[PDB]
């Protein structure tokens, strides 16, 4: 192989606080918050500007009424590139980080995230054997480090997996069972975990059209699907106008300009999320395969001013209370993209550097939406 074994130590399978169905384990979320642009930055886990993740931190998201979190996590920097051994103290670190959530009952959902594109941008043939040796070797590594924990801790294999067609979701589907069998290889209660494998792009139109089956399981009804939803991106991400099209600074019947109408949607509200959910709940939901909402958010506008301010945040709160509750009447877990910042074009709700409550407003619409307020 091109990297050796890091399954150095499979144990026994072990059911001990695993018992519960993929179906059973879902139905204990109904809220997530994404820890966004902290232990997945490159260069370190402070390089994109937030602070170590800490047990004050944890503590207040659960406080705050979240079930789970979502831990995008780096690897590939951490690693030899000759060997894929990841180092010993990022995998103390990261298990580290599960203990405390763990210890503030949340759920935890630990993935490889972009990771600097190594995988997520190579869904090609061309790279498909490498991708799967170090797919392996990782996911060898993480689970084996992280095996101990209970059915609090979930693994998704990849993040945004950049599949545009059937050829590049063949790959993906090796690069999902790649992870699958190198974590199930792992033993103890990595025999039972719930694992979270993701649509091609983790987009709904395109998992609809090029999804057709989940990876081979040892285990018995213990998979997840993986979607992300920034419809209508106009409205959730856009930063400037383009030639193709204009920033939406406004969203939601009842939340819409009568004044500046050029900035209302002109596509992506309300039928059109329920329309994209009734797909993954008609693929997936419905076939007993729940699915995590693994990321979601509408970006602050606070470049705005005065009443088109208001009206913006007004309906922004809208979309994510909207969002929230959609998801959830049809079986999708949604789990809130929180990049930390409280500065314009930012998805913080949390004040990182103090562990307070910044964005109360969207906070407040999240928690509605869930039936939590």
């Amino acid at each position: 192989g091109l990297y050796p074994s890091y399954n150095t130590s499979p144990a026994a399978p072990d059911s001990t606080g695993m018992q519960s169905t993929a179906v059973q384990l879902a139905g204990k979320i109904r809220l997530g918050w994404n820890i966004g642009n902290t232990m997945e930055a490159i260069g370190g886990e402070t390089a994109w500007g937030n602070p170590m993740v800490s047990n004050e931190l944890l503590k207040l998201v659960k406080d705050s009424g979240f079930d789970a979190v979502r831990i995008p996590v780096a690897w590939d920097q951490y690693a030899n590139q000759e060997s894929a051994e990841i180092s010993a103290a990022w995998l103390n670190r990261v298990k580290q980080v599960v203990q405390m959530a763990i210890d503030n009952e949340l759920y935890v959902l630990i993935n490889i995230h972009w990771d600097g594109g190594w995988l997520e941008n190579n869904i090609t043939p061309a790279k498909k054997d490498e991708n799967n040796a170090k797919q392996k070797a990782f996911w060898e590594q993480i689970a084996t480090h992280l095996r101990d924990f209970d059915e609090h801790l979930l693994f998704a294999g990849t993040n945004e997996p950049n599949a545009e067609n059937a050829e590049q979701m063949d790959v993906l589907n090796s690069y999902l069972q790649t992870f699958v069998d190198a974590v199930r290889s792992t033993g103890g209660k990595n025999a039972y975990r719930v694992l979270v494998l993701q649509g091609p792009v983790t987009d709904i139109e395109k998992t609809n059209e090029l999804w057709t089956h989940m990876p081979a399981d040892t285990a018995t009804d213990r998979l997840m699907a993986e979607v992300h939803f920034y419809t209508p991106y106009n409205f959730a991400l856009m930063r400037q106008d383009e030639s193709w099209g204009k920033q939406f600074y406004y969203w939601g019947e009842g939340f819409l300009s009568t004044t500046d109408t050029e900035r209302n949607p002109t596509w992506g509200e309300e039928a059109t999320i329920d329309q994209l959910f009734d797909l993954m709940k008609t693929k997936f939901v419905d076939q007993g395969i729940p699915v995590v909402l693994g990321e979601f958010s509408a970006m602050r506008r606070t470049n705005l001013t005065g009443d088109a301010l208001t009206l913006h945040l007004a309906g922004r709160a809208y979309y994510h209370k909207y969002v929230t509750q959609q998801a959830l009447a049809r079986g999708l877990l949604p789990f809130y993209w929180d990049n930390g910042g409280n500065d314009n074009f930012s998805s913080g709700i949390f004040n990182r550097q103090q562990n307070t409550v910044f964005d109360q407003q969207v906070l407040d619409a999240l928690l509605e939406g869930a039936g939590a307020q």
